[PDB]
């Protein structure tokens, strides 16, 4: 015969679609039909196509009732090769699924803007704040008097080492001066003092530099100083060169 | 009757689809005819296929002309599941779109080669290179001679403080040294000092270290230095011991 | 006629399947009949349906035998489109494929734990750990005398300047102090130092600080000290002031 308007048939509950192999198309009414039966693509109700092109070769086809999908298969040689189910609209949207072209860097959302590090040497250059304590190896101040400060140090003392000079201790101040001078016999003489001491003179001393007679007195005197001056008296009888020290702040 | 190899008929317009249910299959020439028709799965000419299973299940395919796609649908208790629209080679390629599989961080394209870090602490010894500047709380020189000069520093005075000894103020290079010698009455003694002076003797003094009896003259001397002795003279009639200072650099 | 339920016939090789007009199904038994054809949709073995709809509209499909895919086509005014191919279950599963809602940054696997990063600046007080040395500018100890130590320094000295006081070089120890004392005429007095010396005198001396009279002795001493006490000599025949210096540590 034919394909007609009017279906086949009707399935039944427990028919195998491996029977199934005369050209036509049947209605299965009832989803537990087909529960109930053998080699149907889906547990459902559907409409299915059977071309029975040659011994060899049976073509089925299955459309589910409610749209679950569409099904096809063929036998050969006596075979059943597996039903194909049909992708469609109501399995998924292309559009939910990223394309390889979205799949960079920047498209990443979520990302955190800082990142944990991992080890990495530094250049010092990169201190751009911050004052080093001495607990890590600094001075613990960005002065000079206060680095000292931290660390105890004192300042250098300064100097000039002439004939005639003068010697300072900048930490506290104290001053040290030497000379020489020619004195009259029995007499003073007037000095002055290689710098000025800036507060005031603390005191002094003279020295015979001379090989006085040893019978007589050769006595020496420090006095009246100044900021600026002082008086060496000389009591050898003969004019004699003294030299002399003195000190202050 | 059968499915005829002729169509049963050509859609014209104004088609509800819904009202095709007697088995065949009908042709849309015109898409302007979908347009004005109702229950079309798209608005396309093409091809229906009623298959009327029963009056329970109406099914229905329809292939656009266009192949802008494949679609059915069925009537299952007089009402009309929706049109399933097939996906094929023309919406989409697979290939596309990213797998899971290649879905990672190394095949992630378009990655910094350097992040942003967030906060760390360091150890110091990750400073590597630079010499951190006073500003910072360093020393601002890599040199012990360098680091003084950034803070105002000065260096450690050196001595040897024995009965008999020196002392050294090694910022200026001043030298003051200390002794004691025995001389002979109404004369002279040379005295050799605990260190040489480096370059010069600058001055000294002697002192009478005795209960010289106050009724004659004890005057002393200090004189002829040279870096290494001098010559201490003493005005006491009896021989005696003199201590001495010197100084220099 | 109509579709019948046996195949119109079978294809054998060199079909142009545009040559199929007429209404049917034709099976082609032979991947290789299919290979020496044309307008195939896939070289191989399947089931073919045209529906001769109108002379402007043919439509056909393409089942392949081994479940490859479906395909179908129409000739439009002349013209074939090209053969739509279904995907199914056999091509691909979207479960291998991600989804956009699964594109975000926890998500993304291999993410190292830590991150290379780029030129930052760091403030002082990040540094929370080691010493930094000479050679980065840094005072190689977190001591104060280990800093001193790498860096050479020495500690200030230590005074009081008044007039009669006393000061200390503490890099070293010496101590050196004046005042001033009167003493009765061609005899003895005691001073008191302002300051003890921690372990002994090492020396001292006494000056004339009055106008003596140059026609007699005036001649000084300095003699046994101890740590707090030293007797200052006056050969002067009147009673006068004596300043005197002494030092020791
Ligand atoms: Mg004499
Ligand atoms: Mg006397
Ligand atoms: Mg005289
Ligand atoms: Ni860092």
């Amino acid at each position: 015969g034919s394909f007609t308007k009017e279906a086949d048939g009707e399935l039944p509950g427990g028919v195998n679609l491996d029977s199934m192999v005369t050209s036509g198309w049947w209605s299965q009414s009832f989803t537990a039909q087909a529960a109930s039966g053998a080699n149907y693509p889906i547990v459902r109700a559907g409409l299915l196509h059977v071309y029975a092109a040659s011994s060899n070769f049976i073509y089925q086809t299955y459309q589910a009732y409610d749209g679950e999908s569409f099904y096809f298969r063929c036998r050969h040689s006596n075979t059943w090769f597996p039903w194909r189910r049909m992708w469609h609209g109501g399995d998924f949207n292309p559009s939910d699924y990223l394309l390889k072209s979205g799949f960079y860097w920047n498209a990443l959302p979520g990302k955190p803007a800082t990142f944990p590090p991992s080890a990495h040497n530094h250049d010092v250059g990169q201190l751009t704040s911050g004052i080093l304590p001495l607990a890590r190896g600094g001075v613990g101040s960005n002065t000079a008097a206060g680095a000292r400060s931290t660390i105890g140090a004192g300042v250098p003392a300064t100097a000039s080492l002439g004939a005639s000079g003068w010697w300072r201790d900048n930490d506290t101040g104290l001053i040290r001066q030497w000379g020489q001078v020619t004195c009259p016999a029995d007499a003073d003489a007037s000095i002055t003092f290689p710098i000025p001491f800036p507060t005031l003179c603390l005191g002094g001393y003279a020295n015979q530099t001379s090989a006085f007679h040893p019978g007589t007195d050769a006595s020496t005197g420090f006095r009246g100083a100044t900021t600026t001056t002082a008086v060496i008296r000389n009591g050898y009888f003969a004019q004699a060169v003294l030299s002399w020290e003195a000190f202050g702040r």
